[PDB]
RNA sequence: CGCGGGGUGGAGCAGCCUGGUAGCUCGUCGGGCUCAUAACCCGAAGGUCGUCGGUUCAAAUCCGGCCCCCGCAACCA
RNA sequence: AAAAUG
RNA sequence: GCCCGGAUAGCUCAGUCGGUAGAGCAGGGGAUUGAAAAUCCCCGUGUCCUUGGUUCGAUUCCGAGUCCGGGCACCA
RNA sequence: GUAGCGGGCGUGGAUCCCUGGAUGUCCGAAUGGGGGAACCCGGCCGGCGGGAACGCCGGUCACCGCGCUUGCGCGGGGGGAACCUGGGGAACUGAAACAUCUCAGUACCCAGAGGAGAGGAAAGAGAAAUCGACUCCCUGAGUAGCGGCGAGCGAAAGGGGACCAGCCUAAACCGUCCGGCUUGUCCGGGCGGGGUCGGGGGCCCUCGGCCGAAUCCCCAGCCUAGCCGAAGCUGUUGGGAAGCAGCGCCAGAGAGGGUGAAAGCCCCGUAGGCGAAAGGUGGGGGGAUAGGUGAGGGUACCCGAGUACCCCGUGGUUCGUGGAGCCAUGGGGGAAUCUGGGCGGACCACCGCCUAAGGCUAAGUACUCCGGGUGACCGAUAGCGCACCAGUACCGUGAGGGAAAGG
RNA sequence: UGCCUAUUGAAGCAUGAGCCGGCGACUCACGGUCGUGGGCGAGCUUAAGCCGUUGAGGCGGAGGCGUAGGGAAACCGAGUCCGAACAGGGCGCGUCCGCGGCCGUGGACCCGAAACCGGGCGAGCUAGCCCUGGCCAGGGUGAAGCUGGGGUGAGACCCAGUGGAGGCCCGAACCGGUGGGGGAUGCAAACCCCUCGGAUGAGCUGGGGCUAGGAGUGAAAAGCUAACCGAGCCCGGAGAUAGC
RNA sequence: CGCGAGGGCGGCUGGAGGUAAGGGAAGUGCGAAUGCCGGCAUGAGUAACGAUAAAGAGGGUGAGAAUCCCUCUCGCCGUAAGCCCAAGGGUUCCUACGCAAUGGUCGUCAGCGUAGGGUUAGGCGGGACCUAAGGUGAAGCCGAAAGGCGUAGCCGAAGGGCA
RNA sequence: GGCCAGAAGCGCAGGGUGGGAGGUAGGCAAAUCCGCCUCCCAACAAGCUCUGCGUGGUGGGGAAGCCCGCAACCCCCCGAAGCCAGGGAGCCAAGAAAAGCCUCUAAGCACAACCUGCGGGAACCCGUACCGCAAACCGACACAGGUGGGCGGGUGCAAGAGCACUCAGGCGCGCGGGAGAACCCUCGCCAAGGAACUCUGCAAGUUGGCCCCGUAACUUCGGGAGAAGGGGUGCUCCCUGGGGUGAUGAGCCCCGGGGAGCCGCAGUGAACAGGCUCUGGCGACUGUUUACCAAAAACACAGCUCUCUGCGAACUCGUAAGAGGAGGUAUAGGGAGCGACGCUUGCCCGGUGCCGGAAGGUCAAGGGGAGGGGUGCAAGCCCCGAACCGAAGCCCCGGUGAACGGCGGCCGUAACUAUAACGGUCCUAAGGUAGCGAAAUUCCUUGUCGGGUAAGUUCCGACCUGCACGAAAAGCGUAACGACCGGAGCGCUGUCUCGGCGAGGGACCCGGUGAAAUUGAACUGGCCGUGAAGAUGCGGCCUACCCGUGGCAGGACGAAAAGACCCCGUGGAGCUUUACUGCAGCCUGGUGUUGGCUCUUGGUCGCGCCUGCGUAGGAUAGGUGGGAGCCUGUGAACCCCCGCCUCCGGGUGGGGGGGAGGCGCCGGUGAAAUCCACCCUGGCGCGGCUGGGGGCCUAACCCUCGGAUGGGGGGACAGCGCUUGGCGGGCAGU
RNA sequence: GCAAGGGUAGAAGGGGGCCUGACUGCGAGGCCUGCAAGCCGAGCAGGGGCGAAAGCCGGGCCUAGUGAACCGGUGGUCCCGU
């Protein structure tokens, strides 16, 4: 849906099989249809100053860190870019 | 013409695919109660199971043949 | 506080 | 095909962390009753599924066998 | 583009052809704002007309992304016949029905790259005392395998070739500048130095020896106009000789076209050989920067994290759940730094291979808008849809469709 | 008793053809299998690429057939497999070109669907809705209200007059389309004449806007969505597939 | 001359290419696919000539006119079949010459052909004014990419406003 | 032919508007401007403003008339849909925005700036021909079609934009000329008869306007009403009543009334211009619909009922953001069915659906690990895996009909017979009530009676064995309405017996221009046969000079559409469902986002003490083991008050007096006691680790709050990611 | 044993005693036949039964009582096992 840090989002398949299991008798596979797995996002507001990201959740403390850096600069209404970008 | 359901004591229903035991209510018959009739009470009887045969040790019961009984379909031109 | 007809 | 509970009086069902076999109903004998019920009494009958083994002995405890009932999954 | 007037210019070297420059309305990424493209309306500075109203004229004013104290300086935007990479991604069909499967990761849509794009220096391969970036071709091989074990799909290693190339960083460790803080000899942000690995690097003591750009330059050479180029006369039939008849000749040139018909020697040419003030291009051969140059002995300081790894859900591979690894990765859990970590088809144990979680990297390869050359290629119902004033006329609201016609 | 086609059977009243002239259909690539014309033979043969040529051909053995077969395999071997077996029984000997026939994969002898799918173009028709404007001659009926009179204890209510209501009436414009005739290679790809319905309303109409293809809109017929809509048009997949 | 497909010979036409023996290659042979493209036939001098509002005559011009100009009669529209404005259409406007074709006939005519003219605004209508629906769109929100919402602002008229 | 424009100033009509004087929690405190309160005056005005109309200095224009070219302009009457305009009254559905324009203060500035006057100047861009209800636009055409707005004269008729004629202005429709047949179209008339026509009075006719009489059932009371059925209408002359403008008298128009008298076949003398009635069906009604075969009894409709929805509503669109719902809030929104109004709307929850049920049953991940397996020398690394704990769903229990739906059979019986109020029995979840009823429903069927008719498969009234009505897919009625469907009458008539005549436009002839489908080739006859069974084309026979023109339709299996019916194809589409398989969506557990603090109860391994009342028997012996040859004193023997087991018998610990005491076989019992153990059964009590359920809080997340580094509300839930299982024709492929 | 048919007492019928050949390895030669299936079968080997013996015995008087492959399940074993 976005990303942030981490990254972006893939789009899985599917299986609907309808069987035995291979430990028994076979096991055959009624349908493969296009899913799509989101990102499991999820949003920040951090103290900067008042800033907001949509961390991807599994990177949160990342944005501690990176949070952890007086980079030493006033308002700018913003500050991300450095943040989110002289980030790494 | 074709399907499918059904003929069991007097009437109305069971029992039949799971073969040897015919069950129920009503009424018929006898005896009580009552002045008497009902009602109520006690006790009995009564069926070639539609027919003509087949298979079986044994057929209401299973398989075919008609006879009436009941239902459902009989559509396109 | 009570179980039809002729 | 796996996982559960089972088999006890005619019938429907109980139960000790081994010591008797018991209820409810049907059924029969009696009282009471206008009638028919409901009440009230006394019973009646058991290989506790079949086998072993455990124990001094087993309804019961465990192995195993057959019938019965419940639950779940397959099906080329 | 010839046909015409009407005028003119050229050996005082025109026209023409190559190179560089100049001017280049308006719309179009369109960029002052607007807008029904090619039109309308404005800010600021300056200049024209008597010029204050009006009106011209020249500059200049989009937005977005990176780097300096507020202004700035570099960049981006759109287009391109295919070819290329990524992100998305069908059905018809096939299976003589159909759902897995197939068609197919194809058609198409989107973003991006460029003369190519991609990939690329091993956490590789796979059984070889082995190999040694990658890409392309030939094999290997319709093998191995995959598969309602149907239809059907289908590798890799190894072997031949083409090409040939290797490299930077992050972290230890040292210095420096800056802004925060619990004003502690401390925390992290930015530069510089170091350091790049199958085993190395940092830091301490012990011994010091050069190759070389993928970037900058220069010339060659090659494009972009051109010049030189051999050798035949007479007669004859004919409307017209290049034919025919008789004597010749050139040839590194007997390719071709053209001239009234079939010419080596008529014209343009052909073989062969010269040419650039100018602008492109250009290690093919050479110059110069950048950068890179050793061996032992000790601590046990560094070696890329929400990563590996395990689990759930999937994708890629020949692999469709299979005994199913490996490579990717949305979700959850979640390490270690060489007594480390991954791989060699579940899992162990041996044996061996390789160093993940940062990046760049020529060439050989692909394509044909464009220029040239050939054709047991077409010759005007063919060949491109167009040999001609065609993507036109005409048709359709539009997307779009789409002729005929040569002598 | 025509030609062709299709048929058990056609001059056939079965299909096709107006006539002529052009265009018009068994191909090519790669595998494979027979046959055949050749080279060479226990052997035969090169791929890609390098070198020359500029319509010279060389080189290149990686590789590929063939020389041994049996067996699922281990494995063995002129044998082998089954088996205890010295029964028995099943299996048990060429390449490279060219040309031809036919097979496999490619449309693959040639035309022809109805349809499926992707991406765009369309509401200048038609349906709905939104903004802003217009339009509806003349007649008719005569609601509520007011006002006056009457009525009653007060009221209700009743009366005249006034008044002018309404998916009200007749009927033009305007909108529509009932019945009939005509029209039927039309004046016209829906028209004309007569006759009909509505006509202050759920009205009609100009201009400016919005909604779209399994979607829109729909006082609902599967109607309308640019003259054929039970799923639009255009281009593409595409030479879909066609046991006809 | 060949069984035949064809092959030679000869005569007119034509006017610039052609191609032996013997061989090799194919886009290689048509009468039918309601085939495709073009040409020309049949029906056929047939149906039609587009509203039943209607014509007649005299002069003109002219190569030639029922069909053009003029005149006098007759008839038809007259909430039009008449005037004015929007839209759309783009020179069809006026003038001089013209008739091949275009007019369903004719044509001296024309809305046709060639040429030359013609459109004049502070007050009319639009813009250097205003907003509507709705568009667009700094911010801002959202989406795999395209892109979807959207504040302010801007655009948008037959409505407001203005001599 | 007797007008047009025209400033200021005059008049005449209007439209706007109270004037004061003080205060002030508001207009995002800036206003002396609004807005609100308070009190002197004033009031169906005046004044002040602003329009329209006349008037206006003055300019302009100005026919019919001959040769080929002359110069007024006044007076009444009618009179708007236009103007004054933002006028008035009434009503419910409650009726744009912004700028210009006034006014108020801010910043700033007052040497600016505004306001009124007067003179000089300045004043860009675009459109402007022409067609424009059509031959110039849209329809392939010089197409009988389509196209928005304004003006649209006069007379006549009740009125009018109607109808007839006609001004101005413009047309006579881009082939003509003759004939004078059939037939076709359009049009007129008709003896006698009058629906006999025909599916049907389809069509055509009759009637038609206005004024006056006069009009029934039925009714929701409005209406049925133009009910029906009649009579009048022209022209001339006489008298007379009110109106509007004048002026109160005259012309001028506007509505009437009463008498005479004239003419025709006829007076709305032509054109416009209803025929009517009785009775059924359906639908309440006006409306809407299949553009191009269906206008309806179909859709809609007010109205009734069921149902969802508490607001960040439900529901719809969208992946999302967000939007619609609605700037609404249950007297509101969404979905469904029925369909004004009247009288009503029965019985059945067995099966399906929906709603309700903190129990049980079953149940996926996941939790859990008894136990087993593969490996190694090992520690280990890996694997399978039982109990048990586990949602929604389903099973199960129950409600529910204006939820889907359903709503019986066979026998007998009365004192003539008939029939059956009464009875018997089988089945059911329950057995169709009211009202209808051979019906838009009835098969038999033209049912059977009545009515209507000379005659009636239709129609109307009746009766029921209702093949197969019936209550909200409503039942039965119903005034009014209908281009709706059926049956009758009257009137009128060519629809008809039965056809005839006449007019025009074609057809026909001449001149000009000149198509189309179709077409194997044609030299294309009849009858009998024959043949693939319907022959111009074979056979036999029979007829027949050659070629045209106007006409008719029997044939050429005539034309046109590769049959729409039927079947076939392992063709296609749309639709359905409890067909298969999916997907959207919705439900659901486990995780992530995700945090504090309590309460509580489970399951687990520990550990800590109890726990165990057969029959003999010192008596509440658990089990086998060790056992001699056993321990108290810090002191038992006995005692009380006490928490605790239990069946009571019989106990498990407390404490002080007290102070000696106390054992092991015994004798029996299947088995023997002191004490130590390890352990079976059950319970209790602290600890580990996991769970579940209840509350409280805030800080994430969410919603809001005059613009918040915040305050309220909700709150670890919701939402969202990953994963589990389920529902699932809403959609897709088959 | 059960449908019909053929066969049959010089037994295929009825009874009795011992048995388990309702074997393992094979299989000449044929029947039938598109394929692939189905059917008969002497004989050899091994190790057995019944009979003194000759001998008979690879199910049943005979013809129906059945289903390719693929995919799996249970066993077993000389095989394979990246």
């Amino acid at each position: 849906s976005g990303k942030r840090p981490i990254v972006a989002n893939s789009i899985q398949r599917r299986g609907k099989a309808k069987r035995e299991g291979g430990v028994g008798k076979k096991t055959t596979g009624i349908s493969k249809r296009r899913q799509y797995p989101n990102l499991q996002k999820v949003r920040v507001r951090v103290a900067g100053q008042e800033i907001t990201f949509r961390v991807a959740a599994s990177h949160i403390p990342k944005v501690y860190e990176l949070v952890e850096r007086a980079k030493g600069l006033k308002l700018e209404g913003l500050s991300p870019k450095e943040i989110k970008k002289e980030l790494l």
